[PDB]
C-alpha cells in the first residue's frame, strides 16, 4: 500500500494523519512553569543516539526492518543530515534542479534514510490524554511506523509534522520506524540555492496533552495613535468534550508583575446565521503605557494561557513572549510603532560547516551577537520556516524577522510554471498557511514573505490574499515577477542597482531610485537581496546606504547573505578544509556561488562585515570648523550608553584627545564644539577621528563596543623645507647588459636587454627574487568571473574580456632604456609597449632618480589604449627576497579595503602581522588591499608615496591558479603588489559586470609616484 | 456548476448566467467552520478553479460565484482573489458572511427586503435601499435570492420592481426559484402524484420547503 | 488499497489520477466539423443500458465484480440517480446535513451503486493518441476501474472527471 501509492510522487497528497499546525505548545501543568518558561514534563525530547541505514530507493528497504533492528545499521546522533555522515554526496546545485525536470516524479534511485528508535513511554502517558510525536525537520519526506504499525506520511523539510500515538503506543518499550525520502513531488517546491542534503535535521519530541486541551491561540495588539493605551487581544481554541465548567485566563506578566488577566468561558460571538464558535473564545485586555517592542529595545511581556475548571482547578497551560508593536503601511511608508523603519538587514540559511543544516542554539546566539554587534536590525529567513528557536532568539535580543514560506521553483523553466498551476496550489497553501498558523504570534516576525524565485502565480495572488485575510497586522512581501506584482505589499527587487537600470524583459531591473517613482507606484520599496557578498565584494555598499538615507521610502534592504555554505573535508593527515560545490562528486554543481557571507562558515568576519557596520551606523555625523554634529537614526531609544571619543592625529602620531558623553534624542542631534587645538610645527595632515562607544556591557555586546566612528582631514601644512641636502653622490657603471648604481654599499642593477629594476644590493645581500615589473592584472575576483552562458563562458565577464584582450598573456617590449648623471643623483630613463598579437595595450614610461640620501624616486606614466577592456590594475610587482614579520603602514587600514570599499578603513599608522595581510577566502583570489597608502614598511624596506597595496606569500599567478586556499603554498620571499591604481571590486551581483563606471579604470593616461628607500 | 449544454443553450438563445462553485456548508455551527479551516482549502479550491477552467469561455458567463450558504472564511478571500488574478473580464460574487464582504464585487443578498430592515447580529439584511447607502458602499447591490415563491407567494414582488427602476445601483435579482422540486410517486392504483419532502420515509427531512 | 485507503473519508484527497481542467473538447480531425459544431468522430457517448448492483456500504462489494458481471445486477439507464430507480429513498432535507456532522467522516453504511459497462473500443482508437472516459457528474465519489485495472478516482459531484484510459483498453470488448 505504502509501495502502492508512492504519496511522494503526488501533490495532491502532503500528509496523511497529520495534526494541525500550531504556536509552539508545551502543555504545562503548572501555571507557574509556563510564565517563567521553565522545561515541562510533558514535552521530552527523543534527540540523542538513533538506528540508521541507508538504501538506494525505498523498494530496497526490507519489510523486516518496521518490526525490529536491521544488524547492519549503524547507530547515529538525531537531528543530523546523513551526508554529513557520509552515507551519500551532498549536492550543490544554484537554479537546476538535482533531479530531472518531470513533475511530479523523482528518480527512482532514490536515496532513502531508515531510522529508527527504542524508547520507554510510562504507562501514565497512555492511560489518559493524548501523546504525540512532533518532527521538527525531516528532508525531504518521509512515512512513519509505530510499533510495526503505519502512523502516517508528511512533506515540507522546514515545519514540524504532528502524529497522534496514542493509539499506537505500549506501556514499557516501543520503536518507531521513519523512511525518509531524499527526493519528493515537494522537492520541486525546495530549489534553493543551498546544498541538497536529507535527513532527520531537527528536533523529534513527544509532547502529551490533556484529551480536553487548547489546540491554538492567537494573540493581537492593536493601540491608540500615541502608543500610549494598547488592547492584548487572546483568541483561544480547545479540543476535546466541552463543559459547562470550562474556563480559559488569560493573564499577562511584565517580569514577575501580573500587569492584565481575563477569564470566560467557552463560547465565541455570534459570526453567522449558524451562530458561533462554541468551542472558541477571545479575551481583550487592556494595557496602559505598554512598554514597546523593537529591534532597538526588545521589551517583552509574557501571556500565559490557562485552561482550567471554573472552581479553580488547572487544565493545562501554554504561554508566550508578548512584543507590544504595530507593523503598518501608511502612505508609501513601512512604519513600526509609528515611525519609518530603515532595515539594515541580512539574508540568513541555516547552515554549519560540520553539522550541515542541523542547527544549534550555540550557533544561532552567535550569528545574532555578530549581526547586531556589526548594525544589523533585521534577518530575512532565506528561504524558509527556520528552526522555531530562532524566532525566539530574534524575539529576545531584538531583530525585526522576514518569515518566509518553503517555496522556491526557480529551476522551473517558466519560474511560474507550477504556481500558475491550481493542481499545485493546495500543496504551495500547506507551505504558507501552516508558517503563519506555527509563528503568527513571535513579535520579531514582522513581515511574511509567499517565498522566493518561483515567478508569479495565481497561487501566489490566492495566498497573498489568505495572508492579508487571517492577519492583518503584518505586511506581506514577495520578489517574484519583478518584485512589484500584486502579490507584494514591498517592492522587494532582489540585486536591483541604485542609480543603473537593468531592463531585462518582462521583469526588469529598474535602479531603485527610479523605481519608487514610476507612474502609479506608491509603495515602499526594499530589497529583500542585494550587495552578493561572494568572496572579495561588496564593492558600492556605501552607494546603497546613502540612496537609503537621502530617500524616505528607500527603507532598506537585506544583504545577500550572512554565512558562506562551505562544507568541512579533511586531508590524509586529518586537517580540515573548506570545501564547496563539487568537492564531494557531486555533479552538475555551481561551484563556489555557495560561498557569498558576510562571514566564513566557522563565523570569522569577511573584511566586508567591517563596511556592512560603518555604513549601517546608528549615528551621523558632520563637522563644521570646530563643531561635531551628531544625529540619531534610532527611533525609539535615547543614546543612554554612548560616549563620544575624538582623536586628533597628525600623520599617525597623536596630538589631543578627548572624550564627550552622548544624549542625543531619537532622530535628534547633539552640538559638540571640539577645544581649539594647539598647532602642530612639523608639516603633514591633521586628522580627526571620532568613535562612539558603549560604556556599559548589554546582552548583546561587551563593554567598550565601538557602534560607529568617522573621519576628516582637518588642517594641512605642506612640506615647503628642503631636505638638507646630503653630501654623497651615486655613481653610474655602465656595461652593454646592465646599468648599476652605486651608493657606499648600495647597489641598483637595471637590465638593458628588459628595462627593468632586476636587482638591488645591500652590502652582500640580494634585495629581489624577480625583476620590479608593470602590472596591469589581477587574480580575477568572484565578481570578475561571473556565470558560464550555456554553450560558452559570459564573454561580457571581466575576466573573459581580459583573457580575450590577452591581457594575461602581454608581454613587455622594450622602447627605450637611457642612463644620465646629474648633479646629485643618477636618472634612469625607460619605456615599455605591452602588445598582444601586434595589438599595443599599455605603454609605460618611467623615470628612476636615485640620490645621495640612498632615495630612489620612481615616476610611472601610463597610457591605455582606450579600445583595450579597462585594466584591473595600475602598478609595480616584484618578489622580494626578505619574509618579514610585520607590516607596518600609514594609510587606510586595518582591514582589507579597496577603492569602492574603503569607507569603514580608517587613516592611521597600522601595524600587523604578515599573515593579516592576506585574506584566506576560500576560492582564492586577489586580496589584502589597502587604500590610500603614503608610506609601507617592510623588513628593510620603506616606500613612500600615495598608493594602494597588498603583500604576501601567493604570487597573483598561484592565487590566480588555485582553486581552494588550502592548496596554496608560501612562495620563497614576498610579493608585493604597489598600486597607483586599482579597479573596484563591485558585488551589486556576482554574474554580470557590477564595477560602477567612477571606478574603473578609464581615464587612458595615469600617473603616480613612488620613493623606495631603506628604513 | 451545471450540465455543459446549458451554458451554450444560454450562449445562444441569451441568458446572463451566473456560475457558481460546488460549496455550500450550511449546516455547519458556525456556518464558516470549513471554510476559515485550512485544512478545507485545497478541497475548496478545486471547486472554484476546475469550475473556471471548464466555463471561463461562455459569453454568457458573466459573474463568477465561489458557493452559498458557507459563511465567510479566510478560505473565500483567497478564491476570490484567485478568480480575480486568472479572469479579470468577470465580477465575482458571493454572499456568505453577510452579503458584503470582502469575498464579493457584488452587494448579493439573499431575502434582505425592499424597505424593511432585518437587523440580525453579525449578518444584518439591511433594506436594500439602504444597504446601498451605509457609510462608505459604493457596490451595485443585486440579490442573489429574493420573492420566495414557495406555494401561493411572490406577494410584494411590485415592490421590488418599483425600487430596482428607481435606483440606478439596485440592478435586480434572481428569484427563488425556478421549478418546484416535486418527486413524482405511485400509488395503489398507479397513478402519479407529486411527493415532497418526509415521502419517502426521509428522515429528518424539510418537507414541503423543496417546492 | 482501495479500502484501505478511504479516500472518501479524507479532504485531503480529491482525486487521483484525474486529468487536468478544461473547455469543452471534441477533438475533430475536420476542420469545417469543428466550425458548424457537428458531432465529432471521436467524441462517443456511453449514455445507454449499463448494469448495475446496489451494496449498504463498499465493504459488501464483490471482488468478483471487477473482473465480471454480477448476475445479481440489473440492466438500467444512465446518466441515472438511482433513488430515481427505487434502490433506496431519496432524502429531502434543506439546512441539516443529512449525515452526522462529524468530518470529514461518513456513515460506515454508506449506499454504495456498483455500475458497469462491456462496451467497444475501435481498434484505430487504440493505435494512435490518447483515449480518455469523462464523468460529466457523479455522486458523489467514485473510483473506477477499466478491465480489472484500478484507473482512479474522483469527488465533486457537478464538474466532470476524466481519466487517461489508453494503458488500460483493449480492441474490441472492454
Ligand atoms: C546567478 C543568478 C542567475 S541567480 C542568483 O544566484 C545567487 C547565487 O548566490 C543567489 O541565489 C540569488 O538569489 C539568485 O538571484
Ligand atoms: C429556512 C431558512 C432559515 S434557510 C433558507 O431556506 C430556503 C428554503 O427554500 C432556501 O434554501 C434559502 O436559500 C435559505 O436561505
Ligand atoms: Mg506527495
Ligand atoms: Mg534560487
Ligand atoms: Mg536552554
Ligand atoms: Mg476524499
Ligand atoms: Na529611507
Ligand atoms: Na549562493
Ligand atoms: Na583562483
Ligand atoms: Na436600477
Ligand atoms: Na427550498
Amino acid at each position: 500500500v505504502v509501495l502502492q501509492r508512492r504519496d511522494w510522487e503526488n501533490p495532491g497528497v502532503t500528509q496523511l494523519n497529520r495534526l494541525a499546525a500550531h504556536p509552539p505548545f508545551a502543555s504545562w501543568r503548572n501555571s507557574e512553569e509556563a510564565r517563567t518558561d521553565r522545561p515541562s514534563q510533558q514535552l521530552r525530547s527523543l534527540n540523542g543516539e538513533w538506528r540508521f541505514a541507508w538504501f538506494p530507493a525505498p523498494e530496497a528497504v526490507p519489510e523486516s526492518w518496521l518490526e525490529c533492528d536491521l544488524p547492519e545499521a549503524d547507530t547515529v546522533v538525531v537531528p543530523s543530515n546523513w551526508q554529513m555522515h557520509g552515507y551519500d554526496a551532498p549536492i550543490y546545485t544554484n537554479v537546476t534542479y538535482p533531479i530531472t525536470v518531470n513533475p511530479p516524479f523523482v528518480p527512482t534511485e532514490n536515496p532513502t534514510g531508515c531510522y529508527s528508535l527504542t524508547f520507554n513511554v510510562d504507562e501514565s502517558w497512555l492511560q489518559e490524554g493524548q501523546t504525540r510525536i512532533i518532527f521538527d525537520g525531516v528532508n525531504s519526506a518521509f512515512h512513519l511506523w509505530c510499533n510495526g504499525r503505519w502512523v502516517g506520511y508528511g512533506q515540507d523539510s522546514r515545519l514540524p509534522s504532528e502524529f497522534d500515538l496514542s493509539a499506537f503506543l505500549r506501556a514499557g518499550e516501543n520503536r518507531l520506524a521513519v523512511m525518509v525520502l531524499r527526493w519528493s513531488d515537494g522537492s520541486y517546491l525546495e530549489d534553493q540555492d543551498m546544498w541538497r542534503m536529507s535527513g532527520i535535521f531537527r528536533d523529534v519530541s513527544l509532547l502529551h496533552k490533556p484529551t480536553t486541551q487548547i489546540s491554538d491561540f492567537h494573540v493581537a495588539t492593536r493601540f491608540n495613535d500615541d502608543f500610549s493605551r494598547a488592547v492584548l487581544e487572546a483568541e483561544v481554541q480547545m479540543c476535546g468534550e466541552l463543559r459547562d465548567y470550562l474556563r480559559v485566563t488569560v493573564s499577562l506578566w511584565q517580569g514577575e508583575t501580573q500587569v492584565a488577566s481575563g477569564t470566560a468561558p467557552f463560547g465565541g460571538e455570534i459570526i453567522d446565521e449558524r451562530g458561533g464558535y462554541a468551542d472558541r473564545v477571545t479575551l481583550r485586555l487592556n494595557v496602559e503605557n505598554p512598554k514597546l517592542w523593537s529591534a532597538e529595545i526588545p521589551n517583552l511581556y509574557r501571556a500565559v494561557v490557562e485552561l482550567h475548571t471554573a472552581d479553580g482547578t488547572l487544565i493545562e497551560a501554554e504561554a508566550c513572549d508578548v512584543g507590544f508593536r504595530e507593523v503598518r503601511i501608511e502612505n508609501g511608508l513601512l512604519l513600526l510603532n509609528g515611525k519609518p523603519l530603515l532595515i539594515r538587514g541580512v539574508n540568513r540559511h541555516e547552515h554549519h560547516p560540520l553539522h550541515g543544516q542541523v542547527m544549534d542554539e550555540q550557533t544561532m546566539v552567535q550569528d545574532i551577537l555578530l549581526m547586531k554587534q556589526n548594525n544589523f536590525n533585521a534577518v530575512r529567513c532565506s528561504h524558509y520556516p527556520n528552526h522555531p528557536l530562532w524566532y525566539t532568539l530574534c524575539d529576545r535580543y531584538g531583530l525585526y524577522v522576514v518569515d518566509e514560506a518553503n517555496i522556491e521553483t526557480h529551476g522551473m523553466v517558466p519560474m511560474n510554471r507550477l504556481t500558475d498551476d491550481p493542481r499545485w496550489l493546495p500543496a504551495m497553501s500547506e507551505r504558507v498557511t501552516r508558517m503563519v498558523q506555527r509563528d503568527r504570534n513571535h513579535p520579531s516576525v514582522i513581515i511574511w514573505s509567499l517565498g522566493n524565485e518561483s515567478g508569479h502565480g495565481a497561487n501566489h495572488d490566492a495566498l497573498y490574499r489568505w495572508i492579508k485575510s487571517v492577519d492583518p497586522s503584518r505586511p506581506v512581501q514577495y520578489e517574484g515577477g519583478g518584485a512589484d506584482t500584486t502579490a507584494t505589499d514591498i517592492i522587494c527587487p532582489m540585486y536591483a542597482r541604485v542609480d543603473e537600470d537593468q531592463p531585462f524583459p518582462a521583469v526588469p531591473k529598474w535602479s531603485i531610485k527610479k523605481w519608487l517613482s514610476l507612474p502609479g507606484e506608491t509603495r515602499p520599496l526594499i530589497l529583500c537581496e542585494y550587495a552578493h557578498a561572494m568572496g572579495n565584494s561588496l564593492g558600492g555598499f556605501a552607494k546603497y546606504w546613502q540612496a537609503f538615507r537621502q530617500y524616505p521610502r528607500l527603507q532598506g534592504g537585506f544583504v545577500w547573505d550572512w554565512v558562506d555554505q562551505s562544507l568541512i573535508k579533511y586531508d590524509e593527515n586529518g586537517n580540515p578544509w573548506s570545501a564547496y560545490g563539487g568537492d564531494f562528486g557531486d555533479t552538475p554543481n555551481d561551484r563556489q556561488f555557495c560561498m557569498n557571507g558576510l562571514v566564513f562558515a566557522d563565523r570569522t568576519p569577511h573584511p566586508a562585515l567591517t563596511e556592512a557596520k560603518h555604513q549601517q551606523q546608528f549615528f551621523q555625523f558632520r563637522l563644521s570648523g570646530q563643531t561635531i554634529e551628531v544625529t540619531s537614526e534610532y527611533l525609539f531609544r535615547h543614546s543612554d550608553n554612548e560616549l563620544l571619543h575624538w582623536m586628533v592625529a597628525l600623520d599617525g602620531k597623536p596630538l589631543a584627545s578627548g572624550e564627550v558623553p552622548l544624549d542625543v534624542a531619537p532622530q535628534g542631534k547633539q552640538l559638540i564644539e571640539l577645544p581649539e587645538l594647539p598647532q602642530p610645527e612639523s608639516a603633514g595632515q591633521l586628522w580627526l577621528t571620532v568613535r562612539v562607544v558603549q560604556p556599559n556591557a548589554t546582552a548583546w555586546s561587551e563593554a567598550g563596543h565601538i557602534s560607529a566612528w568617522q573621519q576628516w582631514r582637518l588642517a594641512e601644512n605642506l612640506s615647503v623645507t628642503l631636505p638638507a641636502a646630503s653630501h654623497a653622490i651615486p655613481h653610474l657603471t655602465t656595461s652593454e647588459m646592465d646599468f648599476c648604481i652605486e651608493l657606499g654599499n648600495k647597489r641598483w642593477q637595471f637590465n638593458r636587454q628588459s628595462g627593468f629594476l632586476s636587482q638591488m644590493w645591500i652590502g652582500d645581500k640580494k634585495q629581489l627574487l624577480t625583476p620590479l615589473r608593470d602590472q596591469f592584472t589581477r587574480a580575477p575576483l568572484d565578481n570578475d568571473i561571473g556565470v558560464a552562458e550555456a554553450t560558452r563562458i559570459d564573454p561580457n565577464a571581466w575576466v573573459e574580456r581580459w583573457k580575450a584582450a590577452g591581457h594575461y598573456q602581454a608581454e613587455a617590449a622594450l622602447l627605450q632604456c637611457t642612463a644620465d648623471t646629474l648633479a646629485d643623483a643618477v636618472l634612469i630613463t625607460t619605456a615599455h609597449a605591452w602588445q598582444h598579437q601586434g595589438k599595443t595595450l599599455f605603454i609605460s614610461r618611467k623615470t628612476y632618480r636615485i640620490d645621495g640620501s640612498g632615495q630612489m624616486a620612481i615616476t610611472v606614466d601610463v597610457e591605455v589604449a582606450s579600445d583595450t577592456p579597462h585594466p584591473a590594475r595600475i602598478g609595480l610587482n616584484c618578489q622580494l627576497a626578505q619574509v618579514a614579520e610585520r607590516v607596518n603602514w600609514l594609510g587606510l587600514g586595518p582591514q582589507e579595503n579597496y577603492p569602492d570599499r574603503l569607507t569603514a578603513a580608517c587613516f592611521d599608522r597600522w601595524d600587523l602581522p604578515l599573515s593579516d595581510m592576506y585574506t584566506p577566502y576560500v576560492f582564492p583570489s586577489e586580496n589584502g588591499l589597502r587604500c590610500g597608502t603614503r608610506e609601507l614598511n617592510y623588513g628593510p624596506h620603506q616606500w613612500r608615496g600615495d598608493f594602494q597595496f597588498n603583500i604576501s606569500r601567493y604570487s597573483q599567478q598561484q592565487l590566480m591558479e588555485t582553486s581552494h586556499r588550502h592548496l596554496l603554498h608560501a612562495e620563497e620571499g614576498t610579493w608585493l603588489n604597489i598600486d597607483g591604481f586599482h579597479m573596484g571590486i563591485g558585488g551589486d551581483d556576482s554574474w554580470s559586470p557590477s564595477v560602477s563606471a567612477e571606478f574603473q579604470l578609464s581615464a587612458g593616461r595615469y600617473h603616480y609616484q613612488l620613493v623606495w628607500c631603506q628604513k
